[PDB]
């Protein structure tokens, strides 16, 4: 049978201190997601550099990537990397308007204009709220 | 009908370059709805303090809760006229005195006003143990 | 009468999302009793650091040792007037010349102030040593 | 004779990893209960899903139990395990008011109030406190 | 030719000895520019208040931004003899209402004049959502 | 050894709103001085009731205190509260004429005149010159 | 033997019952002294404007500065017989023209002139920028 | 291979408390700036006394000093720490000419009047404008 | 318990400038007063037009009130207002003669003819005598 | 018996339409009454200036104050025959001479007579330390 897609992700400034100061956090809390086409292999994600998203997709094994289980992204991911040159793509520098990007893009046509944002959603970085993480909360959202 | 709802807050933070500091105790405040869809109502605090009086505060992130032994006490209390205009003694630091000398709310016992009055009031969070995976609730 | 106790604390815990990391070194503080059911004196720290000054601090769960030699010690400290209104320099970096210079205690000898003063210092814990089944007290 | 009851308990996300970062721990770490009626037969266990109690009593052979040793508690599971229908038991969902559920259940009349709650009590999951396990110390209660 | 800006400016600080202290909502302000190198066009605020006037305001620091939407209705806005010479009735409270009851840019439609007033509008900025990593925009 | 004398100062009325009309402050501006006899102690200070001094010594703990470091005031306190009812001290109403006050008392006999009122002097409510705080100045002089 | 000086001073203070208002710039006085305790020299103002002549100010309190430049200027400009006769033209709008047409020094260079009128010419000061920590001197 | 050297800097007074206040902060801000020689060795700076530079450098741990790079000046300090008695240096008090420091200057033969000029501006300490650090931006410049 | 009536006041034409000129002032200074019957609500005034009493009570936000105390003016606030229609209130026109308007007033029965000629006569707007004023004195009565 | 006064006054007000302009420094006069309900006696003034005589002034506003040491100067100077008919020489200008040279007050000795004259002669009022909360008294 085919290869299994696995769901991931990562954070990076998130470490809140506890000490007699208090609670201390970084504001540069932020959450990455990633996939692997195949157990093993190396984990994708979008490629950031000085803080903003290049338009690049990078393999980043170098960090400690969790796992996590979403049926509908998977099959995204299947559609999305059953394209040639998928790794190849380069959407536009800073990647600030997502549903622009899915109506123009013309390199997946596997792929339907609300599946490919949708994806680009997830694919997205997302900053941590810390008022709510220091309350055990995810904070995650957009 | 009546909904229980509580609210969780900091109410200082302390910012650095790229950095924030919390205290190790949060603070969460209780509130109660009349109707579906209808305003949240809460303990006013200015300054830091309670005011003594009762306000409508929907701007904050409410979660329903449940507890039918205070939907009981609602009941009574919002069933008295003027119940919104209620201005408790400022700081409501006496809660036993303050239900004690209170004679707005008749169809109210002392022991019931008291129990209500002391699940209206902001209680602290301890992060610590909150971020172990238990309530600092105190 | 008197009675010893000893407390253990981690100083720094740093969260993960659904994660905790400690260091390898946790504290231990030591305290004492003049009574039973009495308050429990410790050497006060504030922002990590020893004050110089000893308080009640209760709120911490305190376990029962002995140790003979620290009994007659403390019985002897706590027979002087103004025992608890003690400030030694701040940080408490220099036992040895503390105890040398102190002229509060006058039932104690240099050696004796010394020896106590060794004991109430708080002392660093090895957690790998401790959880493989030793007290990393150091 | 009569086969005897064996007790057990078992751990999850408890393990703390000793590295150059320190000590880490998962602030998931819980101790769950279980029992077997008879010698190299099933490990009995409070249900749960999505970290909530069920109400409902399954087996859970996957998982590393330890034997432990309590007269009291098997003398209560012997009243429990004796009534025809204990293993389809279904208290009430998420299982918060174990002295309301104890008074209110008709399902047990071999049992007192203050018996069921008691063998309740001890098939609850316990929290592992990580502080105290750091330190050595078993760090559960209730 | 026609480049967009923003400047961001505390209306009140309140000084105390060695301290200051700033409302949790400064604001934001916006201009245009006809021409590189040529003055910044803002709508005047006098005694914190909208005037209803457009003025050039140099003495600020402003930040280039770019909205492809803004630059087409300020093309069509300023393509009209006397368009710096505009009067909007003062405070500009009804923006909605000012569009609708305007005849001094007729190449402009009503659903136009009115998102174009929209962005030159000041907005409040949360500074802690600021300060968190976030435009507390408003 | 012997527990630490800490000073401290408290300001009232001393805001200076910044707008667009320019610089506003309130006329009232004022300094305060206290004292704390030990470390988490409450900060005393010369009383004031209706904008005048009682002649009295109370506990004002409500305020918010800056430390301050003056080693000839320490050791003036240190003297000023080895007597008994310090606090209980009850200085002509008003406290106009502090050279008076000094030389007149009869209840810290191991305070020399000249060391009272130096003491008295520091005690002192001092106003705050709003022409010199507004160019950044303390402003404070008798 | 040569002394330099400044004053500061806020042209207009605004009262209100138990509250007063400054304008957000206060000014900045330049003066000098001959010999230590005499008189301090500095440009005349009256109705708020600059006459053009120089007199003695003492009733102020100035604050000594150095200025090695300033200082061998104020030499040559006091070596000419009658320099506190000194009459500008009233206002002193045009310091550059003023140096230019000025036939009174003639040990001092027109550049040189010009450098001293700017110095002694009072400046305004900022004071939000000011109780921020700067010197807002402009 | 040779030792590297690390930058730093420090912030005093730069916290700003939120509360029902609005942003408190407080207008003695500042950053400073210093360099490690070697790894765990300790970060030198220029020397402050009442607020004001004395013309020294000193050793200053006791602070939670923050990494940053600059390739410009880590080849200044190879070459200004390359000189016999660096650390013994003795500027002008308050340093208020930078300058004619660096022209005037006959310790650092090695090092141009430019380049000395340019390191003795990065060593300076800089105040926190404290409208822009409410906004969010580092408000530091000179 | 019931809501707490608050007093205040407001003046008008009240700056005086100090500049090179002297002391100036206007002498249309003068002051108004007010109240608020619940915490946040707006505050009521008699309404003036042209300089003259219309005889009508206004809501008045848009002016700066600073709080003030008198126990015997609440009392009488609280008797004033608990009267349906008290804001519908039409005094004579210029309301000249407060003793004959107390006299013939039949709207406040729950009011003595003393007690509303007493409030009447807080309400009313009082000059501000400038000579005082400009001496440092409230210059405030009739 | 004998009481104390002060009474404040601007001696020059100019008028604008709907505005008043006071000089920056008002004046304060002193006076004394012999008894309760008597009349207050105080300098003369007319045209501005200091006649030399003695007059009742009670059309003014006067406030009680506290001088020990004046009271038993004025003790003195009503115990002599003809006080009130006193005639210091016109304007009052060398108080130190008037007390010098007068014969009339035997009881009173020259140092006294000139504390007494100082304390009786007018004091201007600086305005603008006074609304600052200060007495300009000078």
């Amino acid at each position: 049978s085919q290869a299994k897609i696995s769901l991931f992700y990562t954070e990076e400034h998130e470490i809140m201190k506890f000490s007699w100061r208090g609670v201390t956090a970084d504001t540069r809390a932020l959450r990455r997601f990633g996939f692997s086409l195949a157990a093993g292999r190396s984990v994708w994600t979008l490629e950031m550099d000085a803080g903003v998203l290049t338009g690049r997709l990078i393999r980043l094994n170098d960090e400690k990537w969790t796992e996590m289980k979403d049926d509908k992204i998977v099959s995204l991911i299947e559609k999305f990397t059953s394209n040639k040159y998928w790794s190849k793509v380069n959407f536009p520098h800073g990647m600030l308007d997502l549903e622009e990007i899915a109506a123009n893009s013309k390199d997946f046509p596997n792929m339907s204009e609300t599946d490919l944002c949708f994806l680009l959603h997830w694919l997205n970085p997302k900053k941590i709220n810390l008022a709510d993480r220091m309350l055990g909360l995810s904070g995650v959202q957009e």
